[PDB]
């Protein structure tokens, strides 16, 4: 797991992120700017996990509901359709969730954000697009201490409601190995900051945490989150 060749995956794939890495509490970092793992970054789609968990929690929903899907005009053509939570969650399909929120309302989303001690954990007035445009913002090393509590169901948390949102987020599940997590990307902030939080379960059970943070640009790939990722986990032999 050399932090060189890391380096060089973010230098030629031309862009600012970094690799945060929690394994039970040791925090290691990896890329090619560091210093972005301390400063607050708009959480975006990352924050429906924690949505999902208030949502559920708070009994405004349940894992079987279908939200409908009443004819306006959305950012993606997948979208446009009946789903239940956890669709829109594979999909980050941000109007329901924005249903979510609308639901919990402001004055509980802000008394469990700031609960949960998530981010600098504001969110201002608007209840469903702090998480997109501000003013909620988060760091790397804070998601994937999140992230890592929510794999070992250690968040503030009823443990039905932990698993019913873990079972949302599996990615991938290639020989023996595990991966969950939840893309981002704030696309209408500058910069554009993309996201790639979530964790990997080894065939023993061991949970390894992370966290990929990067600046982003609209003529990149959906995949290069999952590609820089995939290639990084390979080399520190997590995968
Ligand atoms: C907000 O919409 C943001 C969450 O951070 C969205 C934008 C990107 S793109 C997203 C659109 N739908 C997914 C998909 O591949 N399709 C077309 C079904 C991907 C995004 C992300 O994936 O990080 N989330």
């Amino acid at each position: 797991g050399h932090n060189q060749v890391i380096h060089q995956y973010f230098d030629e794939k031309n862009t600012s992120g970094v690799l945060v890495i929690q394994t039970d509490k040791k925090i290691n970092l990896y890329g090619n700017a560091l210093s972005r793992a301390n400063t607050e970054y708009v959480p975006a789609s990352t924050f429906k996990m924690l949505n999902a968990l208030i949502g559920l929690e708070n009994q405004k929903t349940d894992i079987n509901e279908i939200f409908k899907w009443k004819g306006e005009k959305r950012s993606f053509t997948a979208w446009e359709k009946d789903m239940t939570l956890g669709e829109a969650m594979k999909l980050s399909a941000v109007p329901v969730y924005q249903e979510l929120a609308r639901r919990i309302g402001l004055d509980l989303m802000q008394k469990e954000v700031k609960r949960i001690g998530f981010g600098n954990a504001e969110i201002g007035q608007q209840v469903d697009n702090f998480w997109l445009v501000g003013p909620l913002k988060v760091t790397p090393i804070q998601e994937v201490e999140f992230v890592s509590q929510l794999a070992h169901t250690q968040l503030p948390f009823s443990e039905k409601v932990q698993a019913n949102v873990k079972n949302m987020l599996l990615l991938e599940e290639s020989n023996g190995y595990k991966i969950f997590g939840k893309t981002g990307w704030a696309m209408d902030i500058k910069p554009q900051v993309g996201w790639l939080t979530g964790w990997v379960e080894q065939p023993d059970g061991k949970i390894v945490a992370f966290a990929l943070n990067m600046e982003m640009r609209s003529e990149m790939p959906a995949s290069i989150r999952n590609e820089l990722l995939m290639k990084s986990l390979k080399q520190l032999n997590i995968i």
